[PDB]
DNA sequence: CCGACGTCGCATCAGC
DNA sequence: GCTGATGCGAT
DNA sequence: GTCGG
């Protein structure tokens, strides 16, 4: 329908975000590739095109020349721009950003070769970015996620069987597959001021049997860093997990907010406002009578929030909106 | 015309 | 050495 | 860049 129009949109996006560092900018041009990705007909002019909520001028008449010569005279010049394009394109190794994209690139750094040959200029994160870069494009079919969330249930209840654990993401949504696996971890002895080791004890059983290979980040409650299922066949790429550490009575806000999706959450935060409430991730609290919000509200499982804002509770496998 | 546009844990930097 | 700022990745 | 107070 409008593949052409959704492709240099977000190819504008990361230009901004990545190269002019202009964040809002990034999230405005994403915006409109959103509302125009789900735009049931294909579209014939930028008038047409201005009437969607986030299409501007500037965007009605950047699809006007799309469609009138099948390109845009400025993104055809900044991707033949060296300095540009090279700066976009490290971008994609993570922990590397605009910013440390852009010192790279002054100093000749260009290539994911140019970051072989200098390692000692790089940090922790962007090593391990670096080494598994093709790995972190790759997708998780839901069978290997599966078989990821086995070993993760078993070794958590094995490190103390009161842990409570929930793999959410798409895959908690039964989506087909995943980019990364997001799992959420609490226990009785956690709530809001309350060890710093139960975190930490299971990240080390989950490395004493080789499931995870490698850390961006630990701290006493959010953990980032890879992990691989075991293989005489063909070894499973290197993958994205993070462990959050959550206490008790924030834990099902948790659960929610990291089941997604994104526009669901929208959604439901946008619902709840309306019915004077107020959902961030970690708490629902009442909005008072002049817009003051009140104390956390008791929460035990999913649906206590979707009572609260009187919401029929859904399924996580109806949550894409 | 002009400000908002998400918010925060963790790693690491800049400044004292 | 410590403190607060900044960069990054994010439902 | 878009929106909206
Ligand atoms: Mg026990
Ligand atoms: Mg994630
Ligand atoms: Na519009
Ligand atoms: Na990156």
């Amino acid at each position: 329908l409008n593949g052409g129009i959704t492709d240099m949109l977000t190819e504008l996006a990361n230009f901004e975000k990545n190269v002019s560092q202009a964040i809002h900018k990034y999230n405005a041009y994403r915006k409109a590739a959103s509302v125009i990705a789900k735009y049931p007909h294909k579209i014939k002019s930028g008038a047409e095109a201005k009437k969607l909520p986030g299409v501007g001028t500037k965007i009605a008449e950047k699809i006007d020349e799309f469609l009138a010569t099948g390109k845009l005279r400025k993104l055809e010049k900044i991707r033949q721009d060296d300095t540009s394009s090279s700066i976009n394109f490290l971008t994609r190794v993570s922990g590397i950003g605009p910013s440390a994209a852009r010192k790279f690139v002054d100093e000749g750094i260009k290539t994911l070769e140019d970051l072989r040959k200098n390692e000692d200029k790089l940090n922790h994160h962007q090593r391990i970015g670096l080494k598994y870069f093709g790995d972190f494009e790759k997708r998780i079919p839901r069978e290997e996620m599966l078989q990821m969330q086995d070993i993760v249930l078993n070794e958590v209840k094995k490190v103390d069987s009161e842990y409570i654990a929930t793999v959410c993401g798409s895959f908690r949504r039964g989506a087909e597959s995943s980019g990364d696996m997001d799992v959420l971890l609490t226990h009785p002895s956690f709530t809001s001021e309350s060890q710093p080791k139960l975190l930490h004890q299971v990240v080390e059983q989950l490395q004493k049997v080789h499931f995870i290979t490698d850390t961006l980040s630990k701290g006493e409650t959010k953990f980032m860093g890879v992990c691989q299922l075991p293989s005489d066949e063909k070894e499973y790429p290197h993958r994205r997990i993070d462990i959050r550490l959550i206490p008790k009575d924030q834990y099902y806000c948790g659960v929610l907010y990291f089941t997604g999706s994104d526009i669901f959450n929208k959604n439901m935060r946008a619902h709840a406002l309306e019915k004077g409430f107020t959902i961030n991730e970690y708490t629902i609290r009442p909005l008072g009578v002049t817009g003051v919000a009140g104390e956390p509200l008791p929460v035990d499982s999913e649906k206590d929030i979707f009572d609260y804002i009187q919401w029929k509770y859904r399924e996580p496998k109806d949550r894409s909106e």
